[PDB]
């Protein structure tokens, strides 16, 4: 029941730029890559431009875009994402790595023209130098998890919760409890949900003829509603 659904009706270019501080390790990031919302089709290539990536890629999966969800024609009225493009959203997050550190992003997502443009600034404080972070003790994969999506009226956005389970190289998990928080950047209509979810799986690889630390990123994003 929104002019932003218009925008995602077919490929929509991509664009990520990242600005990381993670215990005074800085570091930037780009990605490109193309959406198909009508399929929940994500497919993005990351390259750390400033050297090797201070943290695992896995732990930087959820930071760098789900305005390409794919929602089921019965619950289309709950598409905030897609409602508030294409001025957009800002999408806050806080990352808690379970016995370590944590992140905070702040991200941009707006149309540039015809293209997609996630916008990030990360900072991580209070990371053990030996942890599973920066201590690079993650497995490079992902599993599947599920992201609840709740109205927040009284902000005109959403809220979002969930846990991400970063495997270690040793069989354990690692746990990163995410608190997301989305407001539209303009003055215009969103379409605030019920409480519905999204179910997301994610396949991390490397680009063979690719010498600079990066990761190839492939996800699914389709919500079901309850
Ligand atoms: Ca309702």
């Amino acid at each position: 029941m929104s002019k932003g659904e218009e925008l995602f009706t077919g490929v929509v270019p991509i664009l990520v730029e990242l600005d990381g501080d993670v215990n005074g390790h800085k570091f930037s990031v780009s990605g490109e890559g193309e959406g198909d919302a009508t399929y929940g089709k994500l497919t993005l290539k990351f390259i750390c431009t400033t050297g090797k990536l201070p943290v695992p890629w896995p732990t930087l999966v959820t930071t760098f875009l789900q305005c390409f969800a794919r929602y089921p024609d019965h619950m289309k009225q709950h598409d905030f994402f897609k409602s508030a493009m294409p001025e957009g959203y800002v999408q806050e997050r806080t990352i808690f790595f379970k016995d370590d550190g944590n992140y905070k992003t702040r991200a941009e997502v707006k149309f540039e023209g015809d293209t997609l443009v996630n916008r990030i600034e990360l900072k991580g404080i209070d990371f053990k130098e030996d942890g599973n972070i920066l201590g690079h003790k993650l497995e490079y994969n992902y599993n599947s998890h599920n992201v609840y999506i709740m109205a927040d009226k009284q902000k005109n956005g959403i809220k979002v919760n969930f846990k991400i389970r970063h495997n270690i190289e040793d069989g354990s998990v690692q746990l990163a409890d995410h608190y997301q928080q989305n407001t539209p950047i303009g003055d215009g209509p969103v379409l605030l949900p019920d409480n519905h979810y999204l179910s997301t799986q994610s396949a991390l690889s490397k680009d063979p003829n690719e010498k600079r630390d990066h990761m190839v990123l492939l996800e699914f994003v389709t919500a079901a509603g309850i």
